[PDB]
């Protein structure tokens, strides 16, 4: 009984943030920004309908969507792609599978103790995130 999310959400770790960003063929420039910032992430759920800010100082990027229906998603100001998103319950992790031109792309966030887990992925790269949860 671990599917709320809800909170604000501070990053401690940020494991391969530059391979996974490699993969969606972010520039170099863009890069070396972006794997020294700490993310911040909020989560305002209710049920399954779920509304998230990532933020940081550099970029902030939203995604609204409701579990178990497939949504438009356009990563604007990250890698500037469309894909089709879908985001299923697995347990209480919450998966999310985004079709498009790059393969095995996708996310998988979940709950364990006091910390928020983020594991993204695109082809061969997986990045680790750790949030701690902000009182
Ligand atoms: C937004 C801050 C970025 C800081 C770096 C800036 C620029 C680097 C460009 C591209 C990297 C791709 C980042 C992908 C981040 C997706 C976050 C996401 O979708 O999370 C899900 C699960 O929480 C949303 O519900």
């Amino acid at each position: 009984m671990t599917r709320d999310q809800n909170g604000t959400w501070e990053m401690e770790s940020n494991e391969n943030f530059e391979g996974y960003m490699k993969a969606l063929d972010i520039d170099f420039a863009t890069r070396k920004i972006a794997v020294r910032l700490t993310q911040t992430k909020v989560i305002d759920q209710d049920g399954d309908n779920f509304k998230t800010k990532t933020t940081s100082t550099f970029r902030n990027y939203d995604v609204d969507f409701t579990v178990g229906v497939e949504f438009d998603e356009y990563t604007k100001s990250l890698d500037n792609r469309h894909v089709k998103a879908l985001v299923t319950w697995e347990g209480d992790v919450l998966v999310c599978v985004q079709k498009g031109e790059k393969e095995n792309r996708g996310w998988k966030q979940w709950i364990e103790g006091d910390k928020l887990y983020l594991e993204l992925t695109c082809g061969d790269q997986v990045c680790r995130q750790v949030f701690k949860k902000k009182l």
